């Protein structure tokens, strides 16, 4: 239970407060979400197409206006911000040139035709979104669902409503339906009655393993299928034969994007016992070099952490990281000052047991392990509760691709940076959660796959 | 867990719940079971299934028997349901290698594929109507992805279980591939709970559906959950009224009405709804009752005294609430499970038999004003499984088939579960899809192998 | 489990009830507080007045109540008249001495500066079973009431014909609109109910099952609950017991309300030295109980309430067999309409079985022999409930010994159990929690609230 | 995880590992084994080891405030007084509490039924970091005395006095798994309460905490005494003694640097001297000295958990933003340890953040009444329901408000505060049940007729 609250990282100071939504309000977002459903669901799949490029102009049109809101209600650099509203119309784009065919029915090998599956909408669609990308994690999963025939009924994080009531704006503006695109500024017990109710049919999240058990719980409860995309602790691992300068460069770029808080995130190095050192020492000067400030100043790499809670949460993990016996190479402290900044850290001489490990660290804090071999990389990156993405880094392309099939997780990246990307799959195992969003899979999800069979006799 | 002939009253064993040693031995060996089929060709897992459907073949009399003695089900269906089993296994054996391969993607230059990986140990829950089907439904397609299976049956029909083992077993089924169980409520939840166990896969009621699924959301494993239904079967005025007859007999009577994808609601157009009605009580009137094990009788005892106990009280309850008895709506009396084929007319949305799953040899018939109130009537319903139209209206019926809120429709003819196609439901019938590629790739973890993303 | 009344000596419909809707529950919850607003402001004077007019209202209706309880589900007439007797009994008691448990308690703080005051809570919804309709409402309202609570009923569905008799009883004595009240509603109208604030607490009475549900849903609402569900209670006869005494009681115990009583006595633990000369008296006299038509005074047995529930016991004779129990009466259902199971013995009972560790909710006896007072101790320990217990033996002392490691909440030594106005009721274990009557059933719903002044 | 940190520092103390599969195991079954003997003991045994205990608390009551102090930040003076009223606790139920294991008369004729007071079990016990040992002993000598044993699981930042207590316990000869603790995760916590060896829970903490764990209890059968937060009103009329409500407010909000359950939260004042009680609160609050607590004359210290404090401001921030106005601090203390000032708002109304959430932690809300009617109302208009204190010169009128306060307690012009003589627990989301005097004892017991020669 947090507080429905702005306020900016930066500065500390309060932005807006705004009440939790009653009764009426609840009772009217169900009752519009299922009437826009009841029309959306007759429009042709071309006319939805259209409603998406649509959506891509408007956001276009308040494109800076969007970027600010983004940082100044969570704190990301002013840069990234922007590539998330450019990431974000992009998405619109693509799902509306490739998503229809996606929609098209299935021939079966029932004889003479007979028998086709047909990808039908589910109904209106619960979404519970965090604050880490508060444009891009909504429209990921809005742009899929609405091409499909459903509603979309968004519960934003408490601490980016301004966020939430802009993209509101934004979507009346392109003209999309009422109910068809709508938000509601529900508490937990809201939350929960919206997930009881008939009018919802399906829930998709994305957030914490905590969050993600609570409302898995209740949707399971209540018959309705989820999409859980929950945190992760991925693993990136470098072996001796690695170019180990673009591994460095990608390792450096996987963890503090975003000031760190992104769940796909590299937050796990383990790195061949050959090469670790020189990894290392390249790895904490880049590091170090890293601009961190004001996120409206477009130079600096790391803004403030979004929450002050979070801060204080990370800062702990260190500490007791520390207390555990592991190396601090750099940073590990709270910046002084009345914004919630933390110094980009590194830790060394990680080991399995160690909290580094074993929990996601959702800030700018890297875990660097010394593996002794690849069979000791693998065994390592794998001994995780998560499972959402990986990298290697190797010159052995045979060997990237054997140990790519051994990893347990839904992405590995061979030699490159890992991302997420509207072309291909995205999403996790373990308690990283379930479901896949993006490509064909974030489409047919909340589809009601249907068998359509004539003259079966 | 208690075994009982509903023929005859009379006990056939008793196996008591599996203890906790019991239980980490299950899960021991499915999971090192995993750890190697994992490691295996495509072809050497379609080569166990063809294994699997020969071993079947060679002990099918034996197997469909043990269904009939346990569950009371008509021995020729019995064996129909082994031939379908055995059918299944070189069909998937067949076609489901390829629905392994790679995908490509839009990325250019080939450098992203889509992989689907095995995801580690299945645990099934499965109930008493099919008990060798539905066990296999899901267990072909998840042992072929490279997932290992372990099984907790519906406690009466634990003999069946150990049949479905030692057939398994004998077709040379590595050890924790596949496995089964008999555990408790509490067993079953502390395996859910273990992280051995990667995922859920349920096909009961929807009380228990509810009760696994909120246990597997908590712990953040998918499921695929196939529960009941309550199917409508539409006929409107034009219909082929003889062959609308026939599968509307088969589709409520087959197996004793026992069966989550049944015709369950009759929504007759009212021109055609009396001669629809006349035809059918005439037909379910003729359907033969009495021991399963002789070949005339199309309809066995119910297979659980306390559902028969249930049923009727349904019965009771649409009847006090108005609705007209044309046939049957008594237990037969004797010392097996036996209740009289029976058909409840002018049903009502609000009636206890349009609202709730008639698990048992029950017809409900509503008439429809005109097509537009047969649609709406269908789909006034909490589950949404399969249904029927009848029409000679073949625009109509596209045109109705895309308004219908279930995961099956079948045109002028009669519905059925099928390897070749989509099975699963809406609202509380649940949610996931078996069969086809829908049921092989429910239980993989797609991954995406992107290789120089620069 | 269907809104449907089936009388189970006849096996015919009785009524329908339709499930109360969204409109129906509101008004349910409304009217309970704003009875409760009023009720709260009442004297307890004028409180122990309505419970006399209760009494009073239920003797005038004492022959169509116990008829109504009768019909639909099954207990001998004599039984239901007995219930009714009971229940207006109840009424008066707490009438007389219940106004006193409301004083407040000095404390040793010097002075008279602080005191404990007895407040009411609030509206406390009640979940109620089929086994005695009138008795286990009663059980809990009366108290409740007099505390200055509101009490608001979900009945169970094969009992409302009952239910709407005993809320037209309480009008006629005139008990304040909202202050009594019943609603007929489905499992998500309970869980409603549970999680709104007008409800301060809940009182259950039924299945280990029903109490688990509903006891985590209380938990989750942070609201307080008094559980009362099933009992396998141990019944223990020593050597140098009264015999005579011993069976008699054993009979009755398990087999009044044809055995559908949470606190019957189910297990038998007879000492080796006289299990057959108890066995053999026990069982001439199951065989010589009269069973039939419930409205017929002679029959000792009736019906069971619930074909299901026929059914579940029937198993649970069958697996015991299977487990090597020997069938020494009965063990069958039989032929007809109706819902008759016959009188059954179970012996050769061994603590792996069935009828051992379940709870038998019918007229079947499950006996097993003991090698001595220590093992007899030990069978009656080794089950999942703990409701109540009795031991039959002359050696005073030793029963005094054994009542203190008996892990129920009530003993009866050399006698009859039972609940009582004047005794607390209820268990341990899986037999719930919370206890009920005398002043425990009274204090278990107030508001227990310090008042001090002047701490400086 | 874990982790205990000094808050007045920043500098981490110790860090310690979740008991594993092994150690749970090992918690339970000697529990168990510690009832099984326990249970057969006499009441004046028990009694005696509770003096035993009473004894070897003050034999180390330096050492014990120190480690209350140093993990999480109470002011010493206090911790010092929190070791002194826990041994006394201690020597009272030694004293008081045998009497109360009597077995009751009842009505029956000729006194053949009697009300026994049984020891139930094993209690498994959550308890939280405000009073790091009252909390712990509060509900544990009742459950001790009742025959029963007693297993806690302590808030995970004071893991260094929930050994120091076991220690201390152990020397007093209490035996083997009659006191225990085990440093449980949430899992391990969830695994205890279902295994059939816990009898019954006890839980002091958060309303999310006791809402988990009360689901947990109902579902495994299992009854629960829950003590969760408050927001407790502190009325003052137009006739009260003005300055003795201001000393009794200032109190009451800022004990335990305002981490109490029990604080008076709510200040509803009536009109008449509404400015006259905000002048002079404001200025006492003022005058509070906030610094290092192991200095003995500082009053507040800093708050026990950096999380917490950051919850504070923003409830803080959302009240402003709503409308109150912040007449004193609302800042957090620059620097390496977690202080936060002394806070006071005025003008709050009942739709506000600090009128309708628990503020746990040194802010105080002042809210205006019309008179006595609409004080009672704005009292009774929360979730929570633990305390009360109503000052007036109108005794009569005092104690008909204190029978509509829906509340487990009303002080009337005087100090809140518990005490071993008188109950203590709430309603509404505050919880249920009640600890001490001769509630806590019983709460525990198996209450069992035995009934000789019924006919």
């Amino acid at each position: 239970a947090t507080q429905a609250l702005s306020v900016n990282p930066a500065t500390g100071q309060t932005l807006a407060a705004m009440p939790w939504a009653n009764a009426q309000e609840i009772e009217h977002a169900l009752s519009l979400a299922a009437s826009g459903f009841k029309k959306w669901k007759m429009t042709s799949v071309a006319q939805r197409a259209q409603t998406l490029r649509d959506i891509g102009q408007a956001l276009r049109a308040h494109a800076e206006e969007m970027a600010q809101c983004i940082t100044r209600e969570m704190g990301k650099p002013i840069k990234q911000a922007r590539a998330e509203v450019t990431k974000s119309a992009a998405l619109c784009d693509w799902y509306a040139e490739h998503g229809p065919a996606m929609l098209n029915p299935e021939p079966t090998l029932v004889e003479n035709q007979q028998a086709v599956i047909e990808y039908r909408p589910l109904g209106v669609i619960l979404a519970i979104m965090p604050w880490n990308f508060p444009l891009w994690q909504v429209l990921r999963g809005a742009v899929p669902i609405l091409l499909a025939g459903n509603s979309y009924l968004l519960k934003h994080a408490p601490n980016v409503t301004g966020c939430a009531q802009m993209i509101a704006r934004i979507l009346a503006e392109a003209g999309t339906p009422a109910g068809v695109y709508g938000w509601v500024n529900a508490n937990n017990e809201g939350v929960s009655q919206m997930i009881n109710d008939p009018r919802i049919a399906a829930v998709t999240v994305t957030g914490s393993v905590r969050a993600g058990a609570a409302i898995g719980a209740q949707a399971g409860a209540a018959l309705k299928k989820c999409v859980l995309e929950l945190g992760g602790s991925d693993p990136f691992i470098v072996l001796n034969d690695a170019d180990l300068e673009l591994a460095v460069k990608a390792a450096v770029a996987g963890r503090y994007q975003n000031t760190g808080q992104v769940c796909a995130a590299a937050k796990r190095f383990i790195v061949e016992e050959g090469i670790a050192q020189a990894f290392t020492d390249r790895f904490v000067a880049a590091a170090a070099a890293l601009k961190m400030g004001d996120p409206l100043v477009e130079e600096n790499d790391l803004g403030p952490m979004a929450r002050f809670d979070l801060r204080d949460e990370l800062h702990q993990q260190v500490q007791a990281s520390v207390a555990e016996g592991a190396r601090l190479l750099l940073g590990g402290e709270k910046i002084a000052g009345e914004g919630n900044y933390y110094a980009a850290t590194v830790l060394a001489d990680v080991t399995p047991d160690m909290t580094a490990f074993r929990q996601e660290l959702f800030g700018p804090v890297a875990a660097i392990t010394v593996a002794k071999d690849a069979a000791h990389a693998l065994a390592l990156a794998n001994d995780s509760e998560f499972g959402l993405s990986a990298t290697i880094f190797t010159a052995d392309d045979t060997l990237a691709a054997e140990m790519a099939a051994r990893l347990e997780c839904g992405g590995v990246f061979i030699n490159g940076y890992s991302a997420s990307d509207a072309r291909v799959a995205f999403g996790g195992v373990k308690k990283s959660g379930f479901g896949r969003e993006l490509s064909h899979f974030g489409l047919h999800e909340f589809c009601n796959v249907q068998t359509v069979w004539k003259n079966r006799v």
